[PDB]
């Protein structure tokens, strides 16, 4: 036997910062989860029980602290290219650094119309996520996403026209709930290094935006003939909207309500035009993805 | 042995009901989760196996869905009065109804600005509940609370003046990160039945308002003591504006974030006046509760 | 406004133990959660900042991990009534100690048929619990249990002559699947302090292993006429069995298994007699409590 | 832009069956959660809005089901690889399926130590896995494994003579608590079709015992110089007893375990060769993989 590949790294490594405005007083904090785990030339601490080639994982922790010590944390597209970075130069024999990093929301509050100095929110579990892989001699790639975005529209979709067999038993409709949570994740292309990293900064937060704006207002305003055509909508537009983006990928459960018929109750009408209570379900559900990139 | 005690019921009944303003074209949501225990003259079900005293707990789940579609669904402590009330007064051997409803939130999207009519957006798991005991010749107590309300301030919370002994090894602090998830609850004077709830209607949605803005202005702007001293704050205020309110429960974990020595590398400073990058800690927390009542 | 109820402390507190035989070379793990809240005369904490009345929640963390370094952790109702008798014997101003200990399992491992000296699993989330309260001048109250035990039998359990009303729709069955998750408490006699806990020392975990034991036959033996009649069943046994215990409850969800009707398909038969495949409910649920005593 | 790759279907389906042994009364249950995803030619739902091309994920649900009543579901190789199958030959624009099966456990109890005929446990989380790809014109593809298998020993694991530099802080050690949750998936070769899976029926059962019982005895008895090493030896074994195995995947985290220094208090020693209260630590967490193949 032999090895075929190998990783190993920390994961789970909560980091918060703080940045304190001497002028003004304003303070502004970030917090994130972190994982990175390495590649290289490490196949004899599998086979040999040879640790001399081991960074510990220890070590990768510290060295997260140290880096968000003496680097700015956003946007993190940016952090974790530096940090991938530092890996590979850093240890000859280490080649590759993943380093994926989920962003909290600590948003700033409002106390009587105004923003406070320095208190701050959870407002929604919706997450701002990268990935960068660092690989030595072939770049830098950067996966950037948003996930936990949980939304419902309460008409304006519809679902007719599908295919109709003898395992089919769903109802066509034109007119129900649609309700998901998205996970949207754009690609960008391929960057040289830090150097060019940084001379694209300004563009990942106004991306990240844009993503999310698109996301919202074409869910919002589609007069939806399914998931997947909805979802193909959102996708071209945000290819169209920044050339560095190489493909747009999503995937979107379809969180099911149901009908209640409720006519052997005294005849009570809850179905089709005067549905007004649903049973949401937990499970199953349907699950639609589809990656978009250029023609 | 004897049955001292017995309730059952349905849990987990997940609920959603739409109203559509038939003029506007505005349409509404409204998404819970309720549970219904009943007590009574039941004590045989379970030592005779006598099912004729048993309302099948499917039944129960019915009787929610039947009372959702005839009433209105808020504010929450009307529609747990109605739902408890009905199983009193249908049979004639149940005595007190047990109704918690948990209260999701779908807030209406702005799309260019604009509030769109049938779109919503899941804005943080925060919640909105009520506790609503019906009880035979006993009238009505409801309990209103809002949960999983999740705040951090990066600066004025100090922790000093504790008592030490050879337990102890804390530092006091005059400046600290306080963060943690609320969970506060208000009860109300004992109703006499539906029609004195019914009277009282507005006061229960400007009530939620008013203990949601208390606790927040007041987290915000205490210089806090301890979470003691702020949270008694919190309690005093709700007391003083609603004179229907005859108790406010606090209940608050210590969500610690540490301090990160760094100094054995290269005598990097990240301590007290220097520090910006700490470790949020998963566990343990301090866990501080209190219930504030008139004198 | 005034304080009516107060209590704070540490939640969270996971420890682990482990004791090794010096003789045998066998070892033994022992790993919990455990939260105290303390209570007594420290109301000026809330109402006047006074701080001093405060052990901070930090220095109760250190007494558990002390009071687990120099006693026995087991069993769990032993280790709770000693840190709990610590805090009123050692403050004099607080006179209530809340101690909660979850226990997780870590079962020996059997390696080619025989036991292993350092090698454990976790055989399942199946908890044992105990509540202690420790009040000054009123004794030691204890409440053990089991939690997470699930179990589901095929068939041997019916549900038949409940009460039919326009609100039913449940048909009668005299052959289901009955599946819960059990949650069982026994609340011993008040013991008078620590010198009587110690003398019942054995009664601990026999008792906890006869609950076990009578839940599991009981469950599995018992053609079951409703989830309320077999628990009762069970609660009468465990009071029989150990004279110390004053009462028993039960707290047992119904999760439901519905069958699925595939008739529409070529008339494939998957009902009544013929049913095979059936569709497991995440939610609602049935919830069945019970509390029985000695009459 | 364009459509890159798209899959869609249904996830989150509970299943449960039951068989009966009309001769012995025995009775045996299944439970397990599957996802199907469909790929071919689809794109016009997606761009065109053209839902001639899609097969329902409603209809796929029912499909899972009507698969189940008529087919064995053990191994659970064999029924994904018949699922999976189905698709492709039943859509003649269908060309890939990919099926996920989840097995939860459901152990026979022991009653007065005999085994019931109709009672069952859940005991523990551990999950039992596959995930078969379906490809027309590529045969079928069936990776196997093992997760939620949670161990730790309390002796017999070291780790030192790693990497030292300026951002080390870990002391090496001779003598540490070594505690994981083991994921674990075997890769079989390629096969032509459905003929070819059924004719190695019987290798599936015996390998996934194969693969548990050398993981289990493996961590029990390695005296390990680090998870890499250990971990390498366990997939070494596996490959080395089924042939027709092409690669063993591993994925475990290190959950960490940390002494407690007490020597602040009363000099107490809880250290090295006198540690015996740790404090499990929820995070971060190592975590090391490796897959290993044929040389
Ligand atoms: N860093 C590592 C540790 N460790 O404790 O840091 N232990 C291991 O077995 N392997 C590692 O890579
Ligand atoms: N409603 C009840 C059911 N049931 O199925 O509805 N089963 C029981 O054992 N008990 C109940 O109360
Ligand atoms: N122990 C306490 C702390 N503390 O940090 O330990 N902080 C508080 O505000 N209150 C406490 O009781
Ligand atoms: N099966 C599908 C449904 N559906 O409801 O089954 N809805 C969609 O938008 N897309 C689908 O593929």
């Amino acid at each position: 036997s032999a090895v075929k590949a190998a990783r190993y790294g920390k994961d789970n490594v909560r980091v918060y910062k703080v940045h304190k405005d001497e002028k003004t007083g304003v303070q502004t904090v970030y917090e994130m989860t972190v994982c990175v785990l390495l590649e290289g030339e490490i196949e004899t601490s599998y086979t040999k029980a040879d640790n001399s080639v081991i960074v510990a994982t220890d070590s990768i922790k510290n060295t997260i602290y140290i880096t968000a010590k003496q680097n700015p944390v956003t946007p993190p597209e940016l952090f974790g290219s530096i940090l991938g970075t530092h890996f590979i130069e850093k240890y000859n024999h280490i080649h590759a650094a993943h380093v994926n990093i989920v962003c909290h929301r600590w948003t700033r509050m409002d106390i009587d119309g105004k923003p406070h100095p320095h208190s701050f929110i959870r407002d929604s579990e919706e997450k701002r996520n990268v990935q960068v892989d660092v690989v030595e001699g072939k770049g830098i790639d950067i996966k950037s996403s948003l996930s936990g975005l949980t939304v419902l529209k309460s008409t304006n979709s519809q679902f007719w026209g599908f295919l109709r067999d003898e395992y089919t038993t769903l109802k066509e409709t034109w007119d129900r709930i649609l309700s998901t949570d998205v996970d949207a994740t754009w690609q960008w292309k391929n960057f040289s290094g830090l150097q060019e990293v940084r001379s694209h900064v300004p563009k990942f937060d106004a991306t990240w935006a844009t993503a999310r704006e698109v996301t919202l207002k074409t869910f919002a305003e589609d007069n939806s003939a399914s998931v997947q055509a909805t979802m193909y909508k959102m996708a071209e537009q945000i290819l169209a909207r920044q050339q560095l983006i190489e493909t747009v990928e999503y995937s979107l459960p379809n969180k099911h309500y149901f009908e209640i018929d409720l006519s052997w109750h005294k005849g009570l009408q809850n179905t089709g035009k005067n549905a007004e209570v649903f049973a949401p379900q937990s499970d199953p559900n349907g699950l639609i993805k589809c990656t978009v990139g250029r023609s």
